[PDB]
Parts: C-alpha cells; structure tokens; sequence
C-alpha cells in the first residue's frame, strides 16, 4: 500500500555479507534488473543465473558467466553441467554457494531462484574448489 | 529403506561452520536427543530453544539457556521476551542468529524450528550486540 508503512527488518542486514560479484560491480542495478526482468518474461520456464568464481578459489575458469537454466533441473545436474563446462574431472572438487551457503543438491534451480533471486531478477552463484566461500 | 544407499550430500559440510554452543560441548548428543524427543512429545504446542551468547558479543547475560517457546510466536515477539529477560532497552542492539543467519523477524518459532532444528531436536539460536555472528 502506497500510504502504508514499510517494515524495515533486521535480516536485511544479511546483505552486508553478500558474496562478491564482478558482474554486479561492472553493471548498474537498473540495467541488471532490466535484463533479468526481460529474460524472465521471455523464458518463464528458465531462470537467469550469474555463475562466478569465489575470491580465493583455486579452480579452472568458466568462459561465460550468464546462464539460462531450465527451472526443473536439480542443483546436482547443474554441478554436472558446470563441471562439464569447466572440464573438471569427476574427482575435482566443485562447490556452489548461494548467499554464502552450499545449496541442497536435491533442490531445483527454480526453487533456488524463487527463494534467493535478487531484486534485479538474477540468481547469483559462486563456485569454488573449497566448501567455504572466502 | 535400511537396504538403500544413503546419499552423502555436499550441503552437509555446512555443519563444519556451525555456531559455537557451550550446551553441545557440555552435554553429549544422546542425552540431548533424549531430552528433545521427550520434550517435543510432552509439549507439542511448543518448540525447545537453546539461546546462547555469541563468542564476541558485548551484551548482558541470560540466566537460563533452555526455553519452551509457543510455536506460533513470531521472531519479533521472541526478541521482545528475551529483551525483557536481559533487561535491555528497546534501543539497545540485539540480534539473533540461526545457523549463522539473522532469521526473518516475521517467521514463526515453529517454522524456524522445522527448518533448523538439529538432530537432537533442539533449535539453537545465538544472540549478539552486532548484526554478524562472531
């Protein structure tokens, strides 16, 4: 409601410790929100995901950071598809982080997007060789 | 199924960074699980909550750690009632952390317990004067 009070709640301060994103640094919020809003409108069966390396990760690079992922793929299948894009062995460690936390491997990409997408309509994922974002 | 393979999942490694608890260090898991199962059976309308101070918190002490909380109380109301037990002013900073994260102030204690109780059936909350757990 335009004339209703907006509650400011302590948990918003979690954003003080959000994961680093060069993507966010290079692109202003309004352009990001524009593109993610347009792409969610255009591929509603898919979610847009920015996949970036964690600051101290010792792990092979990824060419593209922007992915349109079917919303019914699990996180585990996404591990496989990113691993295949990085060209990692099955044994090479690969960890995802959403809001600094390893997401459930059973979870769907659509459920992660619904719960953790940002106000620019993008889901941000960091990847590392280690199990702690750092 | 006992004869079925148990999935070992990457997100379990989140527990490597679990918040400190003097309670868990002083009481072995099996005694805690016994008490949390018995107390969940006796009080189905309530959730058992362990409230302990964060390692770096500069904040008044709590005489008791063990609380039986009605599961329909909000996080905001639980803030108020813990505030009343510490005897803090309204304007004195007080933050809760569940699994290192500030919970939603609108969430119910029962929901928080459902998503975040540990295998001893206790919900663990740390409190601090600062907005980041440390």
């Amino acid at each position: 409601g335009p004339n209703d009070f907006e509650m400011i709640d302590k948990e918003e301060l979690e954003q003080q410790t959000d994961m680093k994103s060069t993507y966010k640094e290079e692109h202003p919020f309004e352009k990001r929100r524009s593109e993610g809003e347009k792409i969610r409108k255009k591929y509603p069966d898919r979610v847009p995901v920015i996949v970036e390396k964690a600051p101290k990760a010792r792990i092979g690079d990824l060419d593209k950071k922007k992915y349109l992922v079917p919303s019914d793929l699990t996180v585990g299948q996404f591990y496989f598809l990113i691993r295949k894009r990085i060209h990692l062995r099955a044994e090479d460690a690969l960890f995802f982080f959403v809001n600094n936390v390893i997401p459930p491997t059973s979870a769907t990409m659509g459920q992660l997007y619904q719960e953790h997408h940002e106000e620019d309509f993008f889901l941000y994922i960091a990847y590392s060789d280690e199990s702690v974002y750092g």
